[PDB]
């Protein structure tokens, strides 16, 4: 499931970007770009000091030539004229280094749309930049845009280190993620293909209780393998189902609401496994 269920970046389906949070061990669609000389690695990690957290984790190995010639970025996203975007992300490195962050053409003629007024920002070895602002898309709709970070060439501390990237979004109340419409899901909603080990697990409840609900993860024979109560959360009733530490690998898992008295007191099957 796409949702990620963050506790303090607005709502998902209003962002444009796809992965923010980055807890349970995926960064798709965050990818590199390594152009004219520039060199980087990447990776999911955890971050010190702040437990359960993951950050977008991209090494620079060689700077290249130009600022460009190292980044980190977002493709497939749209700007609509007349909206008003607000951009969100936390960005530290543990080297001090420089970032030049872009919303922007992601071909000629490479025009910008939000770039802190052409400046890039410093980031000083372990000290966390926290942006939370907003711009106006008063040029026409482009649907070419990409969310950049460039890190390359006269930006770049003496490589390797690393540069992190949390938390980020793009938020804009005027905009809804496209959609694919699914049947009626059971009580229990898993992500349908599963979670790495080391990976966040959140699970979404819905049941008629207002109050936590008795939940238990069986494997594919059947067996209790972890039991808890639900977390209700809002309006039948919302509730979390959080087993983040659960890291046992296996196939065909599945979630049972014991006491609900539902006919869809379940989850659908699902893995725990590091492909
Ligand atoms: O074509 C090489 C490379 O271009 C990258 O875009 C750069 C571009 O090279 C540069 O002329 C312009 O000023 O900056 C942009 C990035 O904002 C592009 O990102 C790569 O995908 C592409 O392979
Ligand atoms: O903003 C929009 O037009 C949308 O939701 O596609
Ligand atoms: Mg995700
Ligand atoms: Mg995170
Ligand atoms: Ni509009």
């Amino acid at each position: 499931m796409l949702e990620d269920n963050s506790s303090t970046l607005p709502p998902y389906k209003n962002d444009l970007l796809y992965e923010r949070t980055f807890d349970e061990g995926l960064c798709y669609p965050w990818h590199t770009c390594e152009d004219s000389g520039g060199k980087c690695s990447f990776d999911v990690v955890d971050v010190p000091g702040q437990p359960g957290n993951k950050a977008f984790a991209v090494t620079v190995l060689d700077k290249g030539q130009n600022r460009w010639s190292v980044q980190m970025r977002h493709r497939g996203l749209t700007l609509e004229q007349g909206h008003t975007y607000r951009v969100r992300l936390k960005i530290w490195a543990d080297a001090s280094c420089k970032v030049y962050i872009k919303i922007g053409q992601m071909g000629e003629p490479y025009a910008e749309y939000w770039n802190n007024k052409w400046s890039p920002y410093t980031l000083t070895a372990g000290k966390v930049l926290e942006i939370d602002e907003t711009f106006v898309m008063d040029k026409p709709t482009d649907d070419t845009c990409e969310f950049t970070f460039h890190l390359g060439g006269e930006l770049a501390a003496t490589p390797p280190y690393t540069v992190y990237l949390d938390d980020v979004s793009l938020y804009d109340p005027e905009y809804t993620k496209p959609v694919e419409y699914i049947l009626p899901q059971p009580d229990v909603r898993v992500n349908q293909v599963g979670y790495l080990p080391e990976g966040k697990k959140v699970a979404t409840v819905v049941c008629n209780s207002t109050q936590p609900v008795k939940w238990q993860l069986k494997n594919a024979a059947g067996v209790v393998v972890l039991e808890g109560y639900t977390e209700p959360k809002g309006l039948d009733y919302v509730h979390w189902l959080d087993f983040s530490d659960f890291a046992t690998e296996g196939i065909g898992y599945y979630f049972e609401l014991p006491t609900v008295n539902s006919p869809t007191n379940y989850s659908h099957p699902f893995d725990i496994r590091k492909d």
